[PDB]
């Protein structure tokens, strides 16, 4: 049952991150400094909300390791771009965004029908927050139907960027997958640059999407002469994307198969009715 | 397999329902109404959005229960008490609530990683809808750490009020238990009064929660003395409530065990970080 520990001890380290992000924003910013940026109390107010929900949510992790005989995950040291209110709010909206994927992965080897519907639970809560700083950032609060998952080294790939070391032997990240631009409607061509010299014998766009899957393409060439492989937004695609660079063939749903990946995934703010224009 | 065919067919009628409203909310409603109701034009947008969602949710489970050699179940025949714009944003409020215990109890009889992760995945941006117009009317986004299961019946419960027949045999309603009032802290007295004249004789409030579970009290008097019985809401409950009346005590967890409900569940909204005052 060694699978269901490890799962929830994943997500716990998930949640170390997220609760640590949140204890020191708020301790270190007021509500007026969003009133300053014009922000109402009702947003401190849910920015609180969030640090308590993630306290729970980490707390609740714990405890169950605890009572299945586990021994739960130390934190790992954290450092957060955060300069003024608007930065706090793109570092919870991606904060919140990537619990959709992590929660998704986790579930499925988590065995027990009781503990999948308390941690099931924690999602719909993450949901919230995910869309919460979604709308309170211009974007789209729903931005489409369905939210796919994502591996642990997938997940870990997305927080590398905040994560500076762990006391223990966290889920290894791939390389950072830089895109150019992060958002847009289905077409962009975008400007993909990873972050180690990798092997690109082979190497095919990888656009992963919650309600139609992975979708597989072949990489073009940014006119620019900088040389940097470009993927394009393909049709019928909803809501929040992944785009990595997957290796092979023969591995299908990366969502659920990180066997194949050789850099990021990074999100994509595909377009979405709700967005602030 | 039965209880996967049976669970996505609940949940098709749940979205039968939903997708109904909102195909004709947005066909009797424009962008005007909703700007001179004190709205900004995305929000419209995203309800548009909503729509676009729900259908993909719907179909979505009308795609799957085929494939598996299923018959879809047909729509029923639906009521919606919508007038002024202020209106639909209610309403709205009240499915997307029901929708986190409608799905979470469908995923504790889906026996497959497959079919729970596509629907713990629509699920998830369910919460979405919710947290848009909980923050649109005023109420916080996310209320709380976590949100629990209801039965198939208490979902039937809460939609009654829209349903008037189902041309299948549905999940068969309990009594409305219409609550006064709807929305309070710790501590509110609620005037709970069924529709039927069902027996006083052993019956206990249900404070269905999500973090706690559900918690049995001893119905109180009304302080008036209208025969009126009255709960109270607990301490340590955050977000969504369910109050439903119960015969007995052999049930302790009511969220997933419905043998013992005689009247509701309704729901109660919970003063929470970032409703509007």
């Amino acid at each position: 049952m060694d699978m269901t520990l490890d799962a929830l001890n994943f997500l716990l380290g998930v949640e170390h991150l997220a609760s640590a992000f949140y204890v020191q924003a708020v301790n270190n910013f007021t509500a007026d400094d969003f009133k300053a940026a014009g922000l109402a109390q009702r947003d401190y107010d849910q920015f609180v909300g969030v640090r308590n929900n993630e306290v729970d949510h980490r707390d609740t992790l714990i405890s169950v390791i605890k009572s299945l005989g586990g021994k739960p995950n130390p934190p790992c040291k954290y450092t957060f771009p955060v300069t003024d209110v608007a930065s706090v709010l793109k570092v919870s909206r991606t904060l919140e965004n990537a619990d959709k994927p992590a929660y998704l992965g986790a579930l499925r080897d988590i065995k027990s029908v009781e503990l999948r519907t308390s941690v099931q639970g924690a999602l719909s809560g993450d949901s919230a927050h995910a869309a919460f700083f979604a709308y309170l950032t211009g974007k789209a609060p729903a931005p489409g139907p369905v939210d796919g998952p994502l591996t642990q080294r997938h997940i870990a790939t997305l927080a590398q960027d905040f994560i500076v070391s762990c006391p223990y032997p966290a889920p290894k990240p791939f390389p950072k997958l830089t895109l150019s631009p992060q958002s847009g409607p289905v077409g962009t061509v975008v400007a993909t640059t990873c972050a180690q010299d990798v092997d690109t014998n082979g190497v095919m766009c990888a656009i992963i999407s919650g309600n139609q899957g992975t979708l597989m393409q072949r990489p073009g060439q940014a006119k620019d002469g900088s040389g940097a492989a470009t993927c394009t937004i393909p049709p019928g695609v909803k809501g929040i994307l992944f785009i990595a660079w997957v290796r092979g063939r023969d591995v299908l749903n990366v969502g659920v198969d990180d066997s194949s990946t050789v850099c990021g995934p990074n999100y994509f703010l595909l377009s979405a009715l709700g967005d602030a224009v």
